[PDB]
């Protein structure tokens, strides 16, 4: 029924919820972080924080805060690789283990066309084509947007460098994956080199849902 469930590895717990339910609040070290934001902010920071230490306790990690470092990428106990996401409608967050993944990213935007402007600013011209001619009746544009989103995800923690939307080029397949083919150098922190990621899509509940797992080292 979960949507990020149905989109990731068994070996990686999830947790999602489409609401903000009363009485949270962030753990004090978290405090900082939003003391000046506003209430929707707020809200989406300590609900999807709330996500993430339930799927933590599921691999036996006690609550932990869950700051953010220089290019606002969350700070994961030692040992763990994670990935949140908040829009209205959803927060959700995944985890696992470096001895069993290297990476993940996760992205929910609603399914609705991108804003005006949005796709000649994130598409190459070939993607405006390949969008084109993929069967009606589904918002390829916020998808591939989405997809491009969760590739930055999945390949800053392995590489601690920017990626544009303009330095990968995501193929989209209407039987629920994708693919990201990185067009830049992609020397990673380890030494290894990152080309290509395979991704997992949905949409349920007015939502997409995009997810890449970068698999242990082959
Ligand atoms: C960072 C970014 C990907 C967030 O995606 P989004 O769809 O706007 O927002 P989401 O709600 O899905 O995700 C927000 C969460 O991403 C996570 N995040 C932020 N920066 C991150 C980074 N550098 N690396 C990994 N995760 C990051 C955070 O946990 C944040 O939530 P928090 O602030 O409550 O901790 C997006 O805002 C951005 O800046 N994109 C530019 C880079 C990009 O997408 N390149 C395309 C590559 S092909
Ligand atoms: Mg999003």
């Amino acid at each position: 029924d979960q949507l990020i469930a149905s989109v990731v590895p068994e070996l990686l717990p999830s947790a999602e919820l489409y609401e903000d339910p009363p009485g949270l609040e962030p753990l004090p070290e978290e405090e900082p972080l939003i003391a000046k934001s506003v209430a929707k902010r707020r809200n989406e920071f300590i609900t999807v924080r709330y996500c993430a230490r339930q799927a933590l306790s599921v691999l036996g990690i006690p609550e932990v805060p869950i700051l953010k470092g220089d290019k606002g990428q969350p700070l994961w106990p030692d040992g763990i690789v994670g990935s949140m996401t908040h829009t209205e409608g959803f927060r959700g967050a995944v985890v696992g283990r470096t001895g069993e993944v290297r990476s993940v990213g996760i992205d929910a935007e609603p399914h609705d066309v991108l804003p005006n402007g949005v796709l000649k600013s994130i598409a190459l011209p070939v993607e405006r084509d390949e969008l084109d001619a993929l069967p009606a009746g589904t918002h390829w544009d916020r998808l591939l947007f989405c997809a491009k989103e969760t590739t930055y995800k999945a390949w800053f923690p392995l590489t601690a460098r920017w990626l544009g939307f303009e330095d990968a080029h995501i193929t989209i397949d209407p039987d629920g994956t994708f693919t990201s083919r990185i067009l830049v150098d992609g020397r990673a922190n380890d030494g290894t080199v990152l080309s290509a990621f395979d991704g997992r899509w949905i949409i349920d509940k007015g939502l997409i849902l995009t997810a890449i797992v970068v698999p242990k080292l082959a």
